[PDB]
């Protein structure tokens, strides 16, 4: 069992950092990720059979949308490991399996429509749950690609470490829900402040985790500028679809999806850099001191925002 996967060299080294981007070769992108399980979990954690079929599986059902895509999920798996593999120490054997599995699973079968959308549009899915709807949905696709013949990567787990493992899988998953987000970091900053964090309350752990995949999710935001520019114009090009379909239910939509207020863009990344980026990254090191360097490219990326505003590009 002597297979080591290798990378080129600038990636082989560009991967360890947070601000890697994954670069525009659709093929090399299950090789990149076996690559971070292996030294993220050891090499004996999966079976190599197993796991590409998994992956394979996982890429099919992700759909051609601009943003919400494959090319996300591995950027966002990612992202997690570079988390892991700065905090060695601190997670289980079986929370390095879990999350970087989560991560590729986020958003199975997302059509680029927020939960928000399902509901004024009264999706099927809208009616099987009533919060959380896409992330529910994307934890139910995760459960049945495991159920798929020769797709259980978690084959060799005792029936209780399997239950462990999804219970994982699925707060990680739930936790995707921005809407989530807000409190889960409002009660982390309390918690930090007040000295009540406690990593060995598994209800502590549920929310540090539940942070990391927000800070995971968002992580376009940490890349160096021209990469998190580029992000920009998909993530607005999914907004603005979605906006043009609440026009069609006879519904103004917000700003951030009129394609109509382009012009408030940079004006509206501030507010979110300012509200959501900077407070998540901001808490997250305060709890995980060695992930700085997501705060550190967050600053950096508002400050090239307030450049736009100013006319200096
Ligand atoms: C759900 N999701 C994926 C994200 O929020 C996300 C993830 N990464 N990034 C970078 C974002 C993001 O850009 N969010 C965001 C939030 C509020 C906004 N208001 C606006 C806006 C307001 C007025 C006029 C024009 C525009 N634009 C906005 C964009
Ligand atoms: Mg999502
Ligand atoms: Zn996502």
């Amino acid at each position: 069992g002597l297979m080591q996967f290798t990378l080129p060299v600038r990636l082989c080294k560009e991967i360890e950092l947070f601000h890697f981007d994954i670069g525009p070769f659709e093929n090399m992108w299950p090789g990149i990720f076996v690559y971070m399980v292996h030294r993220s979990c050891g090499t004996s954690c999966f079976e190599l059979e197993k796991l590409c079929r998994f992956i394979m599986s996982v890429k099919k059902n992700y759909r051609r949308v601009p943003y919400h895509n494959w090319k996300h999920a591995v950027t966002v798996a990612h992202c997690m490991y570079a988390i892991l593999q700065n905090n060695h120490t601190l997670f289980t054997d079986l929370e390095r399996k879990g999350l970087l599995i989560a991560c590729l699973c986020h958003d199975l079968d997302h059509r680029g429509f927020s939960n928000s959308y399902l509901q004024k549009f009264d999706h099927p899915l809208a009616a099987l749950y009533s919060t959380s709807t896409m992330e529910q949905h994307h934890f139910s696709q995760t459960v049945s690609i495991l159920q798929l013949e020769g797709h259980n990567i978690f084959s060799t787990l005792s029936s209780s470490e399997y239950e462990q493992v999804l219970e994982i899988i699925r707060k990680a998953i739930i936790a995707t829900d921005l809407a989530l987000y807000f409190g889960n970091r409002k009660q982390l900053e309390e918690m930090y402040q007040t000295g009540s964090l406690n990593l060995n309350n598994q209800s502590h752990r549920d929310r540090v985790i539940g942070l990391m995949m927000t800070a995971c999710d968002l992580c376009s935001v940490t890349k160096l500028w021209p990469v998190t520019k580029l992000t920009a114009n998909d993530i607005y090009a999914e907004f603005w679809a979605e906006g043009d379909e609440m026009k069609k239910l006879g519904i103004q939509p917000i700003p951030m999806m009129d394609r109509d207020k382009k012009d408030e863009v940079p004006q509206g990344q501030l507010g979110f850099y300012n509200a959501v980026a900077i407070p998540c990254y901001t808490t997250l090191t305060q709890i995980l001191p060695p992930t700085e360097p997501l705060l550190k490219a967050c600053r950096d990326n508002l400050s090239q925002w307030e450049k736009v505003i100013r006319g200096e590009e």
